[PDB]
């Protein structure tokens, strides 16, 4: 028997089997299932993913909230209700890993680069949990923020490599009024650090416009902006092609930056067109 | 959707083609059964097909793909038997409606990029000397499952460790498929059917009966306990001309981090010349 589903209400399920059965039932009724994976602590960045999901005709939106150990619940659920989301999937660690860590996903070599520098097993954790959520929910489309661009690219590789039948949708980064990419970590910044943190986005946008003068001009313009900020320890600043391989001589690319401000690590990235 | 002629064998090479046909069939109420093979089909494979065929409303998809990722150099990959004309003929005789015969390029267009990392069981038994073998197997089976999206997938008990690892894959990635283990098909003397049996000369073929003899002796000896069962198997293997034992192990049925209780599996691997043979059997202790 299919678990109870009340249309137009927020339906919260903690058992993987329960959301699996409801999702399957709903798709048969002519809904298109949209999945928005989160770790809770929702902000406007996450709501942008939800809104993208909602606008697909026939959509029913599943938002998962799960703090993946391998990589405010009441408030989160209120935000989802306010957005008209019909399904929240809130599993426990034990429900997701009933046999502990056993079979896992091993990413390709991109996972060792950039963010994989300090955190060499982070993306194995991410792709493992994402693969599981895809299999539990079986959505037609799954939504991720462009802010975590390397994550987004690795998920596209997961989907292609394992022949997954789901469309991956990248959603543009939501930003504060001065350009700073929205992140739960931003609140940890003291006033000086918060003022200095504007250099990430300013550096990237400066580079995007400098890029008419070529790749080197774009990189140099970004480095200059970061060089004008105090207490911003740049971990990397790299221009790559859109799949995060080596940047071609001309054409489309992505510029990525990460920096530490005190104990807080921030990331940002932007589309670049060379020439 | 490419053409599907029902009641005939339809052969598709493109993953997109079989995926489209499978989806179309499932949407009209047919239940899709998948039998993954590496070809060189014998009666053991046909038992899997027949098990699949008897699921009511079933449409049977047999994949044939000699998966490069589960082989290590040199050597073994080139040496694997390929008898595609016989394979397809056998599937026609069995009334299988779909054969999926993908190319290496279609399966691995990006080489080895994202892969499946099996649990600790993949390092043991068959995996000991071949530490990447089961990552190859689990990666291809995952892909086949995603392409075909069957209701049920059929594997032989002969490769018992592989069957266990596939159940792990299915559980650990929350795959919506039932895994069906099918009992080992044997020659009249007990020898487990294998595409590798073709490499036994008449003398080696005679000697090879020792594996199944040893296992069945142990299964009956087991009323007297584990030591008795193992020593009965060892005695038979020891009496066998030119059988070189790699391992003989009695484990819990899941082969995992749990001690043997009342139900186990006895597994053997042995070399007859250059041919490595496997077999296994259910064991009940004091029963
Ligand atoms: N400022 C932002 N804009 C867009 N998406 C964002 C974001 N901050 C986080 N996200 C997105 O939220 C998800 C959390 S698991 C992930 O897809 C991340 O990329
Ligand atoms: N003698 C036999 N009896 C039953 N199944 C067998 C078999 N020999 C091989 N198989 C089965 O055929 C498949 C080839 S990839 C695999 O599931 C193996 O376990």
């Amino acid at each position: 028997a299919i678990p109870a589903f009340h249309p137009g209400e927020l339906n919260v399920y903690s058992a993987p089997g329960d959301v699996a059965d409801v999702s399957r039932a709903l798709r048969l009724t002519g809904r298109r299932v949209m999945l928005v994976p989160t770790m809770g602590a929702l902000h406007e960045g996450h709501l942008a993913l939800v809104r993208a999901a909602k606008r697909v005709p026939g959509s029913v939106v599943v938002v998962s909230i799960f703090v993946n150990p391998m990589q405010t619940p009441d408030d989160d659920l209120a935000q989802l209700r306010a957005e008209g989301v019909e399904i929240a999937f809130t599993p426990t660690t034990a429900a997701m890993y009933p046999d502990g860590l056993r079979t896992t996903v091993q990413p390709g070599p991109l996972a060792a680069e950039l963010e994989g520098g300090p955190r060499p097993t982070h993306f194995a954790g991410v792709l493992t949990v994402v693969l599981k959520l895809l299999q539990i929910v079986r959505p037609d489309r799954v939504f991720f923020g462009e802010k975590d661009y390397q994550q987004l690219v690795l998920i596209r590789q997961l989907v292609a490599d394992f022949n997954l039948d789901v469309a991956v949708v990248g959603v543009p980064t939501v930003r504060e009024a001065d350009g700073l990419a929205m992140s739960s970590r931003n609140r940890y910044l003291d006033p000086a650090q918060r003022a200095a943190a504007v250099a990430l986005s300013a550096a990237l946008t400066a580079a995007a416009h400098a890029a008419t003068a070529g790749a080197q001009a774009a990189l140099d313009a970004a480095r200059a902006v970061l060089d004008a900020a105090p207490g911003v320890a740049v971990d990397y600043l790299e221009l790559r092609d859109i799949g995060l391989g080596p940047m071609p001589l001309n054409g489309s690319g992505r510029l990525l930056v990460a920096a530490r401000l005190g104990t807080t690590r921030l990331l940002d990235n932007i589309a670049i067109e060379i020439g």
